[PDB]
């Protein structure tokens, strides 16, 4: 109802202790019988609450559903997030943030259960399904100038890595700018845009989609053998709130990092994070395509390839596959 978000705020503030109904009754002033409706309605959705006679309830476990009650302690204890906008169903996080951002300097994320319109780069369609990934957009208010956008990409790539890392038991590698592999599968993709001018920047906006839960037989049967998800590397069953908790943290460490380290001191790390190496790639570059050979990450951010041909190229971005 009206007080489903209050109480499980209050449910999930008061962990590892009970709360009882009396205590939520007066602190959101509603009926004792309300509060029992509540906790039954949260209980219906697939909260884990547990009750006990003369003591109260006690929040076990959440649903695959994000809870704006939840994700607000988040923004709450956060140093870097204002607030945050959590949707059931949107047309793309990315649009969202995009028109959330002007006329402010105001940092947050915008967090859907699903996209209707989820948009990757060149347009692309991302594949959004509700219930098994995290469709996130990132509103970031750096002070620094335009050209910096490629060294925040190249920063934020190993904290997203980081963060899937931790609950995956095979590798997880970065495919140089924009994706996220564990094997051959890819579990993450996403992209860094700015709203600047030539006195700076007015802000990043990073979108980010991850795979959490699919199935093999969840994935397109085309894209089955290149796709997977972090929780069909997962010993445990894989829990949004405990990832979208060392996401944030990662993603705060990689941002501060951006502010107060040149790229060269994450270049090693990132070389060894990254799946590109020893291998023929394929790139696009709008009409031409071409086979080269990775050789390096240059001091800058760049990729220095070998083409086919012998020819050499050092590229700030690009358009690659396996
Ligand atoms: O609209 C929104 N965008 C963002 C937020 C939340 S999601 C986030 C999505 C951004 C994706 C950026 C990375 C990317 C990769 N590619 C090529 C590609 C993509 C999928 C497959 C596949 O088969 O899986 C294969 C190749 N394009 N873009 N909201």
């Amino acid at each position: 109802s009206k007080y489903s978000q209050d109480v499980l705020q209050l449910l999930y503030k008061n962990k590892p202790n009970y709360i009882s109904g009396q205590s939520i009754a007066e602190s959101l002033n509603i009926s004792r019988t309300a509060v029992k409706k509540v906790i039954d309605q949260l209980k219906l959705e697939g909260c884990k609450i547990d009750s006990v006679n003369h003591k109260g309830h006690l929040l076990q476990q959440l649903p695959d559903i994000w809870y704006q009650g939840i994700i607000d302690q988040y923004t709450k204890s956060s140093a870097l997030f204002d607030f945050s906008e959590v949707y059931d169903s949107i047309d793309s996080t990315q649009l969202a943030a995009k028109k959330s951002l002007v006329g402010n300097q105001s940092s947050f994320f915008i967090l859907s259960d699903e996209q209707t319109k989820g948009r990757g780069r060149f347009n692309r369609h991302w594949s959004s399904s509700k219930g098994q990934g995290l469709w996130m957009s990132v509103v970031l208010r750096p002070n620094v100038a335009f050209s910096m956008i490629s060294k925040f990409n190249l920063f934020i790539a190993l904290g997203i890595r980081d963060a899937i890392q931790h609950f995956s038991q095979d590798e997880v590698k970065v495919k140089w700018p924009n994706d996220i592999y564990i094997d051959n599968g890819k579990v993450c993709g996403f992209l860094t845009e700015m709203v600047a001018n030539n006195d700076g920047i007015e802000a990043i906006i990073c979108g980010i989609g991850i795979n959490l839960t699919q199935q093999l037989e969840n994935f397109d049967e085309s894209i089955r053998h290149r796709a997977t998800s972090i929780q069909l590397h997962d010993k445990n069953k894989l829990d949004r709130y405990q990832f979208l908790e060392r996401l944030l943290q990662e993603i705060e460490k990689r941002y501060n990092q951006f502010l107060t380290l040149p790229f060269s001191e994450i270049r090693e790390e990132y070389n060894a994070a990254s799946n590109i190496w020893n291998r023929t790639l394929l790139f696009t570059e709008n009409d031409k395509q071409f086979k080269g050979q990775a050789i390096d990450l240059d001091y800058d951010g760049y990729l220095i390839v070998r083409d086919e041909a012998g020819e050499s190229h050092r590229l700030i971005s690009a358009d690659i596959d396996f």
